[PDB]
C-alpha cells in the first residue's frame, strides 16, 4: 500500500493569523506550554542562525503569536471577545 490516507475539514479563522495556530499549540496548553513552544521557536527559527530567506517572517510572526497570549491584558481580552466580533 503506498499510500491511503484522508482528512476533509474545513476552518475558520477570525482574525488575520491565530495565535495557538502560529505558535503550534491548542487550548490545552497553558502560559508554561505555549511559553516554552515560543521561545523554543524563537530559539530554533531564530534569525541569528537561520539564513535562508524566509526564516526572519516565521519568527516574526511566532513572536507575534505569543506576544497576544503571553501577555495578560491581551490574553484576557481575546477571551473576553470569544473569538467573535469586535464590538467597535
Amino acid at each position: 500500500g503506498s499510500s491511503g490516507s484522508s482528512g476533509i475539514l474545513q476552518s475558520l479563522s477570525a482574525l488575520d493569523f491565530d495565535p495557538y495556530r502560529v505558535l503550534g499549540v491548542s487550548r490545552t496548553a497553558s502560559q508554561a506550554d505555549i511559553k516554552k513552544a515560543y521561545k523554543k521557536l524563537a530559539r530554533e527559527w531564530h534569525p541569528d542562525k537561520n539564513k535562508d530567506p524566509g526564516a526572519e517572517d516565521r519568527f516574526i510572526q511566532i513572536s507575534k503569536a505569543y506576544e497576544i497570549l503571553s501577555n495578560e491584558e491581551k490574553r484576557t481580552n481575546y477571551d473576553h471577545y470569544g473569538s467573535g466580533p469586535s464590538s467597535g
